[PDB]
RNA sequence: GUCCC
RNA sequence: GUCCC
């Protein structure tokens, strides 16, 4: 088809309508900037790469850049690879970048640069270097940003990073920059807010720094800020997971009343550990329309209690007030002032880490008449006592959670509240809640449970009982009143399924997750009924992963509605042990099951019957990760409807003598990850129907014409090949001729489609393969 | 030093005193008998190899064999591998056997066999014949086997292995077998006992049977017999994980009263699985020696509250009433006869499966006053309720074994009541602490001092696999003044508090391992400092605890000698940039053994070696996918003997282990990505005893890296699963492996050439390389 | 590759 | 290969 093959180690992309040419090279192990990249090139990133140096010859050409992202080319030594170390600093040479009059974005974080780089065109709106070494600010070196709106020059002095001094900004340093939106000097042992700044600012970030002291007038002139993170000045050190210095004798952040006067625009206030004992409402008395307060890891549990500051915040979505306990005090019960009540606009409420032993029906009363009020989270408080049923005056709420907690008889990542800096950017780029109500009791210590736990509960679509100690024999009278429950997660605990009617009063259950209760399953002479599907009228998926099941008391499951079954991580190596035919049909009366994951069963080989007792609108089937040294292809005739095969992860080391032969119905075929050395001879021959195909990670050597035949090739979505043991002797011809000039989506071809002989092509690409001696 | 390169394919080994050549071919892929074997061999090992036949040149010259193992070279096809199917039968041609005039012992199991073979020498003491496809017995295939005494047949006809018929044994088929002293029948479709059998059997096995019905002379003349295993004859099929088919009635295995009145030899009765509801004490009256008896999987709950039979075996070491249960009945308590008392010897009873609710004091006092009882096994039983302090009254026990319970406020295999055969042959723990509770795989959420009232003798407690969830404080505990080992694995632990444990003053071992539950969420506080105040403490395993935060930054001991820390993030922890932690093991003085495995540490800042305590001896970095390693920093580590390396991604050694440490012993880099050596790499590293470099990509090896000098007071180097090119440039690598003593395993199997394309795939051991010089 | 798996 | 890990 194509008439000159592309040998640019980049991935090139016309979006044709915004007139933009995108070249990505992130992450190509290049050491050079690769030639030949087009002339009408917009966007070029060359993210994680060994570029040693950037001149005028680096982008002559290409005189239409509107972007170029150069980041982590030599990032900091305790940041990067330490198999990898970048040897010497970034050299930009000057005119690097003068040339380059339509240039809007520059990303040159992460290459150890000592100064702001300087030549850059007026064009620049948007300058990041955040991760070098630049550790002073000099009105000078700025001159030439005249038009930035942007600029970030956090983490170029902190702990991963060192500068082993305090930051450094002239006095008035961004005052002439008229333009500039957003300043972000987080992470960088700044010891003073910066002045005078300019009054077109709308985000200032100063968070992660050694600011002890605002001053009444150092945001006096923002009256366009929309956006002011303070947070980690002052830091509460308690359990942190990084090198912290409080400030002394436990001074907070000293804040004056009157340093928020100007910031009538001010949206999103972000004040998270900063040692904060009070919070004076005076700070709140011109900013109306702040919508977001973070106040988490400060030491304000009594003024939880009292709190009059909330009276001045009527438009507030957000408040977190997460981790602000005392040290060595467990509080009896949650003091929340009245205040609360005055919160009318407030969506989402977080006190994580308040720490108390009861939670009781009137402690939340100051939250009964908030109608907005979406999400309330109360994790992380080793709460000993709950009666569930006092949520019955919050069904309105999206979410309830009360995970990680010791009760008995828009999600946040595992590490959130004790991360040093959240928001900070990566080298690479720059759940039930759907199903209704919401109610999160994972992690607690829940052992037994009965029908009222959940009284006047009956609206609830989402619970979540994950990794308690339930060690109870579920007979179906213990959720009794949860008629409405669509999703149950009830992984990682320790279901004993001896009754068949376990589960069965969830008349409304469409998803039930039981992975993870393997304990029970690891006892011989245990009674379990897997057949407890039956009474399961609209259930459809069921997850029971990794629960070691090497035996059933019941030979079958049954259901008329179960789509989706889940079943990885179990034994059925020993199940179908073969001579032993009994369990041969376990699937098989599950008539609806579309999808069926059976990897990381241990199955060697499968027995034959298998496929046979498969249900018979099978679709989906995974028997991936199974060290499967065999496959009788012809079996895949009894799977009528199957569309993906994945056999990921196993020991193969052929492929069927013809897939149209074993199945006309399958689409999607992964291979990956096998022994395969060859393809025989007429492999794909007729296979209209394939549309994906995933050799890679195999030790493939050759592979002829007769095997891809072109009528099949052509309407493939994707072809993987990467990672083999291809030979690029003169029998090679075609298929180095094919690769290089075909259409069909081959991932990896600048990477990993590479020759490993003979002597003279080792380790060469066979895109750029050169074979015209072949031809004399 | 060696003159003539060993080029046979199996191990060989000298027992000069009792006169034996010991050849083992095990598992070396032959298609073929190797030539070569030695002509004063008399034990060969052929097993698990796809040698297709036997023939008179097999062991033409081998005129002294003693013992032939030629099993499973052709298994039947469900017992085999699935990938490597055998195509056919093992063929024995004629006279293959009759030259060997001392051969005592054959066997010939696992090869698809029709028939007995025939042609065996008069000398033959022991043949083997499991897993074949004989499944008819007749006289005249025996009479070869005058001089048998032990002669196993089993597993010839079961769901494994199916023979589709009954089997079939010709009246008095083995009566003129005047030496047998042992015979197995197991597992192999039999109808009847066959008889008469000779009187001078002392093993009979016919388990797992087609039996209905014992004769009442089916026994008659075994007045040597020391061992009957009837079990399996009308089984018990209740959650059976093989397909089990009872007698119909629901009969069990009908024996007459007096079937066992010749048997006055009999040690060991087996009547497991034979569905009995009664044991008539009429069976043992004239069996006075029976010492183990085993009457697991039968239906005998109602009989354990009678038993009269037991008044008849004051000599029974050990008896086993495992699983007598009645379907869907849950017996409120255990109904004990007061028989139990007469039963003067039991050292072991096992009552699993009995499926109770409550356990109280009085119910076990029919064992009050057996002086020899070591172990108490009411596993598997689902109790709900058991005062602990009842145990008081049994401080001579040995084991008390209350494991996969209910209760909340040798060892056995995982599978064991439940497997179909356990005594079936394959192709190729803190009881020794003192008295042990093994409350393991129990519903136990919260533990107080009073639950262990009155057990201060106890040496080891396990609690593995509770629901412990609790912040031991250190007052939990107070009783147990003597325990040696505390196995809390598979709990909750949460460590807010650094006296955890400190009450168990005498505490030798802790295993914490597998309490990740409250490690796993941010904020939480953990105290790993909690070692300083145990003060005999030896060992501790806390693997699997996912540790990735401490509020505390240094673990403290003055006993503490070996840690397992296995499986913990402490690339974390030692976040680079991050120095508070790197001193975490430093103040651990007299530990000698560290596992940092599975600990997700790509690199090792530096820090990591200064800060490990000065006695270290044995440390594990496995298994880290590590890219990097500063070999220098070993300096550091000045009592270090083995280094374990293994599963990473390193890609280079030292210049100079030598250089590196003085000290180290034994160095495990297999499965890195070695591709060479540095020139002088071994150079002088004289105290180097171990050397594992498999599973690398290792191309060359030259002089420079592995000097004589060193190489020779190797006790052991691993080469095998290498890159090696076999160029004239290889001569000297070569040669050496040809010629050294030092032990090399899998050079009959893989240790390899990958090229060039000639000697591709060709084992070093055997490549001529003479063309390098002309 | 006789039991485990 | 800046937060993670
Ligand atoms: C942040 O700046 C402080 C001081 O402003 C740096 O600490 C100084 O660094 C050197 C080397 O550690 C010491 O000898 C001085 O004693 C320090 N002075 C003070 C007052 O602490 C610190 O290193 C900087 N932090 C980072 C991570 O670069
Ligand atoms: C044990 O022997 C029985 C006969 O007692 C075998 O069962 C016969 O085999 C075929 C196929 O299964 C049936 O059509 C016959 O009717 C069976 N006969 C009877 C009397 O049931 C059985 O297959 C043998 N067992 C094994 C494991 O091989
Ligand atoms: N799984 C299970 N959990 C229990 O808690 C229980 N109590 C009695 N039993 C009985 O134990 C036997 C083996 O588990 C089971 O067979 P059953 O007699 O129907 O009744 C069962 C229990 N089984
Ligand atoms: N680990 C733990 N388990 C608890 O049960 C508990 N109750 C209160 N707390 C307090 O929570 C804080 C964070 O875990 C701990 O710090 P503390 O204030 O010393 O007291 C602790 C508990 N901590
Ligand atoms: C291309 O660059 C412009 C300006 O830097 C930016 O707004 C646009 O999103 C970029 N797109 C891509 C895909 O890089
Ligand atoms: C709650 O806290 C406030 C402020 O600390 C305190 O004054 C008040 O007495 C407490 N009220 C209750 C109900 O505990
Ligand atoms: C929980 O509170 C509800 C009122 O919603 C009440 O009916 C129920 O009895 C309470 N349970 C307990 C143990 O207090
Ligand atoms: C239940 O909570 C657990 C642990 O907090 C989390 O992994 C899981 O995603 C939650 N389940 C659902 C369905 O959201
Ligand atoms: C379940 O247990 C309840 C009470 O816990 C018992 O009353 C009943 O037998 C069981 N119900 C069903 C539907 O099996
Ligand atoms: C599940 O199987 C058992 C037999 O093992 C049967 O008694 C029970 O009622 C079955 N349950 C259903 C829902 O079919
Ligand atoms: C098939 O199922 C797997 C999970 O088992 C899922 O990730 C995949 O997207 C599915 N694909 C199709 C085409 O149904
Ligand atoms: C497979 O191929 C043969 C010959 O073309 C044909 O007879 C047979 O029906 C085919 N089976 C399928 C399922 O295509
Ligand atoms: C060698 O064969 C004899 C006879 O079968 C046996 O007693 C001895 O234990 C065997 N030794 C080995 C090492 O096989
Ligand atoms: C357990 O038994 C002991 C005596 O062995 C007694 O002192 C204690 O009170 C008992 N505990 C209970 C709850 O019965
Ligand atoms: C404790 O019991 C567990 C769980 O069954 C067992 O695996 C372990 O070996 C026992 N512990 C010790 C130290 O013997
Ligand atoms: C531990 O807690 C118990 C109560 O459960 C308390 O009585 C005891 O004094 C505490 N011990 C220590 C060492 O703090
Ligand atoms: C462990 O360290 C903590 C402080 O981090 C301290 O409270 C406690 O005294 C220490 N405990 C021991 C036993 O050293």
């Amino acid at each position: 088809a194509r008439w000159f093959p592309k040998t640019l180690p980049c991935d090139v992309t016309l979006d044709v309508s915004k007139n933009h040419v995108i070249v990505d090279c992130t992450d190509k192990h290049l050491t050079e900037i690769p030639g030949g990249i087009p002339t009408n090139t917009t966007n070029l990133t060359l993210t994680i790469n060994h570029i040693p140096d950037i001149s005028p010859a680096s982008f002559h050409r290409l005189v239409h850049l509107v972007e170029i992202d150069f980041r982590c080319n030599c990032v900091p030594i305790r940041l990067g690879s330490k198999s990898n170390m970048c040897p010497r600093r970034l050299q930009i040479k000057p005119r690097s970048f003068s040339g380059l009059t339509y240039l809007k974005s520059l990303y040159l974080d992460g290459n150890q640069l000592l100064e702001i780089p300087q030549g850059l065109p007026p064009s620049l709106q948007l300058l990041s270097l955040e991760a070098n070494n630049i550790f002073s600010i000099r009105k000078e070196q700025l001159t030439e940003l005249a038009n930035i709106e942007i600029l970030y020059l956090g983490q170029n002095c902190y702990y991963r990073n060192p500068c082993y001094v305090s930051y450094s900004i002239e006095k008035d340093a961004f005052l002439n920059l008229t333009k500039l939106k957003v300043l972000s000097l987080k992470d960088n042992n700044v010891t003073t807010v910066p002045t005078v700044l300019p009054s077109t600012l709308t985000e200032l970030y100063l968070y992660n720094n050694m600011i002890a002291e605002i001053q009444e007038d150092d945001f006096n002139n923002l009256n366009q800020l929309q956006i002011l993170d303070l947070s980690g000045n002052c830091p509460r050190c308690y359990n942190a997971p990084f090198p912290c210095t409080p400030c002394k004798n436990n001074s907070p952040l000293q804040i004056p009343v009157n340093a928020f006067d100007a910031l009538t625009e001010l949206k999103v206030l972000r004040l998270h550990s900063n040692s904060l004992q009070h919070v004076p409402p005076r700070w709140f008395k011109n900013i109306n329309n702040l919508q977001e307060l973070d106040l988490s890891q400060n030491f304000l549990a009594k003024e939880i209690g009292d709190a009059k500051f909330l009276h001045f915040l009527p438009n507030l979505i957000q408040l977190d007030l997460s981790f602000n306990f005392e040290l060595q005090v467990y509080r009896a019960s949650m003091n929340l002032s009245q205040a609360f009540s005055s919160l009318k606009s407030l969506k989402i409420l977080r006190i994580r880490g308040y720490v108390f032993k009861e939670l009781k029906s009137f402690q939340l009363s100051p939250l009964h008449n908030l109608q907005n009020l979406e999400v309330l989270d109360l994790g992380t408080n080793f709460i000993k006592i709950a009666n569930l049923s006092m949520f019955k005056q919050f069904k309105r709420l999206k979410v309830i959670d009360l995970s990680v907690n010791k009760i008995s008889p828009q999600v946040l990542e595992q590490l959130y509240y004790f991360r040093y800096d959240k928001y900070a950017r990566s080298c690479r780029f720059k759940s039930c809640y759907k199903y209704g109500q919401t109610l999160d009791l994972s992690k607690n210590s829940i052992f037994f449970i009965k029908s009222s736990d959940f009284q006047h509960l009956s609206f609830l679509k989402c619970l979540n009982l994950s990794g308690n100690l339930i060690s109870q024999t579920l007979n179906g009278s213990e959720f009794q009143p949860l008629a409405e429950l669509r999703y149950l997660d009830f992984s990682n605990n320790r279901l004993d399924l001896l009754h068949s009617t376990a589960f069965e009063e969830l008349r409304k259950l469409e998803v039930l997750d039981i992975s993870s209760n393997s304990h029970y399953f690891q006892s011989e002479g245990i009674t379990h009924m897997l057949n407890f599907t039956k009474n399961l009228k609209v259930l459809q998926k069921l997850m029971m992963n990794d629960n070691d099941i090497s035996s059933s008391t019941s030979r079958t499951m049954e259901s008329e509605s179960l789509r989706t079954l889940e079943f990885r991580g179990n034994h059925l190596d020993v199940l179908w042990r073969d001579g032993d035919n009994r369990y041969l049909q376990l699937f098989k009366n599950l008539l609806k099951l579309e999808e069926l994951d059976i990897s990381k069963n241990s199955l060697s080989f499968l027995p034959s019957g298998v496929f046979d007792g498969m249900p018979p609108n099978l679709k989906n089937l995974s028997l991936a990760k199974n060290g499967l040294k065999s496959f009788i292809w012809e079996k895949l005739r009894y799977l009528k409807n199957l569309e993906t095969l994945d056999l990921s992860h196993n020991q193969l080391t052929t492929v069927p003598e013809r897939l149209s032969n074993c199945s006309r119905s399958l689409k999607n075929l992964i291979l990956k990850n096998n022994q395969i050395r060859s393809l025989t001879k007429y492999f794909l021959q007729d296979a209209f129907q394939l549309r994906y195909l995933d050799l890679s990670s195999n030790k493939i050597q050759m592979i002829q014409k007769t095997s891809f035949p072109e009528n099949v090739l052509n309407n493939l979505k994707m072809l993987l090949l990467h990672h083999n043991r291809f030979l690029c002797t003169c029998d090679a011809v075609w298929f180095v001729w094919w690769v290089q000039h075909t259409e069909v989506t081959i991932p990896y071809l600048a990477t990993d489609v590479t020759c490993v002989g003979p002597g003279a092509h080792k380790g060469q690409s066979v895109i750029s393969l050169d074979l015209y001696t072949c031809e004399l």
